[PDB]
């Protein structure tokens, strides 16, 4: 049995074999896989292949997790639509694309079943035998419709879903927090590529209970990337009196450079950007300090403590009553994010020894093996 983190922008599969969890690399050596499905004139693409060619915006589906289990009427759905390059329709939302010369329509769980099919075959390549049993995780705030449609996606992918479990719960499991006895309050701080969730759980003799959930479904690492891109678009304007914004390729190349610089600023205090012939044949060689990055992202950083306080408020718990702080999602690697959380909790330690990109898949694989 495997554990699958079916994330908004990225998915991760793990397996418990030989006393240990392996997080499994896809074909490209990537241990997380984009939650993207793409339909072309000749083929269906999933994951790494799909996100790359996103050239094909109307037929490259992403963010299915935002749709899954929701009604077309749901304000969330009506609002997310406007920023999707692909069509949506009532059937119940469905995504509509062109595939092999024809218009096709998929429910969100059909799209997510294809991403799960990828995660399944990734696991099977590694294991050297077929996989059928799986635990899939969801945000704690997901309702029963969202959980059912997520489970259905797993079934469609040919999986027997042992359990739908909460992502913060999976994260806790990954750290063995559920096998310590007495009673324990755990705060999961989950800042992903596209979403931010704060969950407080109580663990009692191994039993879980969600006490509070807060966050921002439209706040993540990609927002921090955006701050950097706009900053450098402006820096380029100032320096060269040209606007690269209208050239798609320049923006993309700048964006990937910013993604690289943001990664670098998590382990270094400065990052260099070097782009040959970015625009109008002008090479763009520049740099940014971590401090400059943090400043440009000031509001975003401030946005993260608010759901923390509200979570505490809803759970009727004080700071000191939290026994464990768990870091999930790649962007929790950002130093300023960790400091802001740790400071708020009076210098407490952060559970971060597990790859924050992989903690949820890790936990789901542990749970899968327990249920087996
Ligand atoms: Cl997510």
């Amino acid at each position: 049995a495997i554990g699958i983190d079916l994330g908004t922008t990225y998915s991760c599969v793990g397996v418990f074999q030989h006393g240990k969890v392996e997080i499994i690399a896809n074909d490209q050596g990537n241990r997380t896989t984009p939650s993207y499905v793409a339909f072309t004139d000749t083929e269906r693409l999933i994951g790494d292949a799909a996100k790359n060619q996103v050239l094909n915006p109307q037929n490259t589906v992403f963010d299915a997790k935002r749709l899954i289990g929701r009604k077309f009427g749901d304000p969330v759905v009506q609002s997310d639509m406007k920023h999707w390059p692909f069509q949506v329709i009532n059937d119940k939302p469905k995504v509509q694309v062109s595939y092999k010369g024809e218009t096709k329509a998929f429910y969100p769980e059909e799209i997510s079943s294809m991403v799960l099919t990828k995660m399944k075959e990734i696991a099977e390549a590694y294991l050297g035998y077929p996989v059928t049993n799986a635990v899939i995780t969801v945000p704690a705030y997901f309702n029963d419709s969202q959980r059912q449609a997520t489970k259905d996606a797993g079934v469609i992918a040919g999986l027997n879903v042992l359990r739908i479990i909460n992502e913060p719960t999976a994260a806790a499991i990954a750290y063995g927090l559920d096998r310590t006895k007495g009673e324990r309050n755990v705060l999961i701080f989950d800042l992903g590529g596209g979403t931010f969730d704060v969950s407080i759980l109580t663990i009692d003799d191994g039993i879980f209970e969600v006490k509070a959930t807060a966050g921002d479904t439209h706040l993540g690492g990609e927002d921090f990337d955006n701050r950097l891109v706009n900053h450098f678009v402006e820096e380029f304007k100032r320096k060269h009196k040209k606007d690269i914004s209208q050239n798609k390729r320049a923006v993309r190349r700048l964006r990937t450079a910013c993604q690289r610089a943001k990664k670098t600023l998590s382990s270094s205090t400065q990052a260099s950007l070097e782009i040959d012939s970015l625009f109008e044949g002008i090479d763009f060689y520049t740099s940014i300090t971590r401090a400059r990055f943090e400043e440009l992202c000031s509001d975003l950083f401030r946005s993260t403590l608010e759901p923390v306080e509200k979570a505490l408020r809803d759970a009727k718990l004080d700071k000191a009553q939290i026994h464990d702080l768990v870091l999930v999602g790649g962007s929790t690697r950002i130093p300023k994010v960790q400091k802001l959380l740790q400071d708020f909790f009076n210098g407490r330690d952060l559970n971060k020894s597990i790859n924050p990109d992989e903690a949820v898949a890790y936990g789901a694989a542990v749970q899968a093996a327990i249920l087996m």
